[PDB]
């Protein structure tokens, strides 16, 4: 049956790569109808939400409600118009960012009030979710070691609170799993296909 | 002491004028600092978002929820960049539309759950509001008549039922003053003029 796969991290954590041998471990499975997204963006609409979120506002204060917004509007669109079809046509989807991301970076990082965050959750989403998230943890100095645009520029303090939510989450969600991003590819990468096949043979 | 001041209404209701009016019965009366706006739009960002939700999405099926959002997110930074703003500045400010088009054409046409309608708007805006709304009542279908865009073209069960909603909320809301714009717009400009004068005389 088709799944939902989310891979989430901090800036630099490795979720290209990781995508990569995600979506290379599920076609050694037997799946051979896989979708890759990416959030914001993956729609016309969503893209052109994604520049908005990415490009300064020279002149404007982006304020976060708005950023929150925004970046909400880009994953209706994506959920409706490409994912939940993707899996109801049998395709597995797998997400480079999700949900996580807006709880870590816009509640987190911008410090959006809990009740705030999860009305909007509900009402874009209702309780549609992942069937697994990888997230790739990373402190956020290193990552950012590996032309910055607006949420890139922002001081580390707004990206230690956002892996502080990332890590809550990773704490009181089942259905995310951990990986340790501060190793060299080759064992992040030999994690992850570990972590996958795991959870793969555990489905039903 | 600064107010703010909304033109409501449905299309060609006759907002326009009426604004004119409006403007010019404030100077009449001593202000001398107005700011007019317009929604959604009147910031960079905002003009972006207005033309996201007027252009057609061909290929895209613009889900409710987005729409909502694009336009809220236009309000929200209307609100904090210039009318807020304007308004601690001692400027009065009259809008060309504001938030009880979102319950309007979102609320009563989309049909959006009024959980969700009211959850976003305390989200987005607070207890903020204008201090006297004038709301142009039309039949929708006189007021079509007075290249359109992709809300315009919606069936005009959209705009009866939005109609419905802009006449409950001028109904139970004091605040809200209705004109009756079927009249010539002699008349309806010599209404706007008195209601305005009216109420600006109980002012304290
Ligand atoms: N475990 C790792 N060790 C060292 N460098 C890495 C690791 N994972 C990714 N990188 C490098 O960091 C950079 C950003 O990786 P990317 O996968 O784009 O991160 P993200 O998509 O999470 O921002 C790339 O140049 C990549 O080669
Ligand atoms: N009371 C009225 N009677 C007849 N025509 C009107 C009246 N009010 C406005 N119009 C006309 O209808 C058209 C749209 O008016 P406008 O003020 O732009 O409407 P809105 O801004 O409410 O869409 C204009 O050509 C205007 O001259
Ligand atoms: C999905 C999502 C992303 N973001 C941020 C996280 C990232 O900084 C940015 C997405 O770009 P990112 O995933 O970093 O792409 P790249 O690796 O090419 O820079 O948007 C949010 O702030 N909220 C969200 O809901
Ligand atoms: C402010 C606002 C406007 N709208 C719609 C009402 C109008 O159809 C449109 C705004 O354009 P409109 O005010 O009609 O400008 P014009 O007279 O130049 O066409 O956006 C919403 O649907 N929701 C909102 O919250
Ligand atoms: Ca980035
Ligand atoms: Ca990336
Ligand atoms: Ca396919
Ligand atoms: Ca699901
Ligand atoms: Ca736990
Ligand atoms: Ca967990
Ligand atoms: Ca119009
Ligand atoms: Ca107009
Ligand atoms: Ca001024
Ligand atoms: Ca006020
Ligand atoms: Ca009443
Ligand atoms: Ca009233
Ligand atoms: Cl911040
Ligand atoms: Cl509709």
């Amino acid at each position: 049956n088709a799944k939902f796969i989310v891979i989430e991290g901090l800036e630099g954590a490795g979720k290209s790569t990781a995508i990569q041998v995600v979506v290379e471990t599920l076609q050694q499975n037997g799946i051979d109808h896989i979708t890759r997204t990416r959030e914001p963006g993956g729609t016309l609409l969503a893209e052109k939400l994604r520049a908005l979120v990415k490009e300064e506002h020279p002149g404007e204060e982006l304020q976060d409600i708005t950023e929150l917004l925004l970046v909400y509007a880009a994953r209706v669109q994506l959920v409706e118009n490409v994912i939940k079809p993707a899996l109801a046509r049998g395709e597995w989807v797998v997400g480079d960012r999700h949900d996580m991301s807006s709880q870590a970076y816009q509640g987190g990082g911008r410090q959006i009030a809990p009740s705030t965050m999860q009305s909007l959750k509900q009402t874009a989403l209702g309780d549609f979710k992942p069937d697994l998230t990888l997230y790739l943890d990373i402190d956020p100095k290193l990552g950012l070691e590996r032309e910055l645009d607006r949420i890139e520029k922002m001081d580390i303090s707004f990206f230690e609170r956002a892996r502080e939510r990332y890590l809550e989450l990773a704490n009181s969600d089942d259905s995310v799993v951990m990986i340790d991003a501060a190793q060299s590819i080759e064992q992040v990468t030999a994690d992850i296909r570990r972590a996958l096949q795991d959870w793969l043979s555990q489905v039903n």
